[PDB]
């Protein structure tokens, strides 16, 4: 397989502004769900190339990955809130998509998908 460009972390057309929920997205949200034993497979695009799955781009043509939420949130690439919140749920619905009910990395996506949900509940107005 050959790897697709990785999803834009910068685009000087695109709208940006810097909220208190954008900065809260960063310092806990993204940066506690880093460190779960189970975010390992999410933390960068998925490289097919490496892990030898020519089919990965085939079925995934919207990837997410925290990686590029990450640089997104630090390069302050969003909007508001609901655009990184789209973000996570993209990463976490391509896991399902790609994989099989009962897979590994299938209950990994599910353990990190209720984690973020009860960390957005907790998100500030
Ligand atoms: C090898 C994994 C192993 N799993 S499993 C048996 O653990 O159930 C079945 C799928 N397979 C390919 C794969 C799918 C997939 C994925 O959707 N993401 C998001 C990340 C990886 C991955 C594998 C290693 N890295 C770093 N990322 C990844 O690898």
């Amino acid at each position: 397989s050959m790897n697709p460009p990785p999803p834009e972390t910068s685009n000087p057309n695109k709208p940006k502004r810097q909220t208190n929920q954008l900065q809260y997205l960063l310092r806990v949200v993204l940066k506690t769900l880093w460190k779960h034993q189970f975010a390992w497979p999410f933390q960068q695009p998925v490289d097919a190339v490496k892990l030898n799955l020519p089919d990965y781009y085939k079925i995934i043509k919207t990837p997410m990955d925290m990686g590029t939420i990450k640089k997104r949130l630090e390069n302050n690439y969003y909007w508001n809130a609901q655009e990184c919140i789209q973000d996570f749920n993209t990463m976490f619905t391509n896991c399902y998509i790609y994989n099989k009910p009962g897979d590994d990395i299938v209950l990994m996506a599910e353990a990190l998908e209720k984690l973020f949900l009860q960390k957005i509940n907790e998100l500030p107005t």
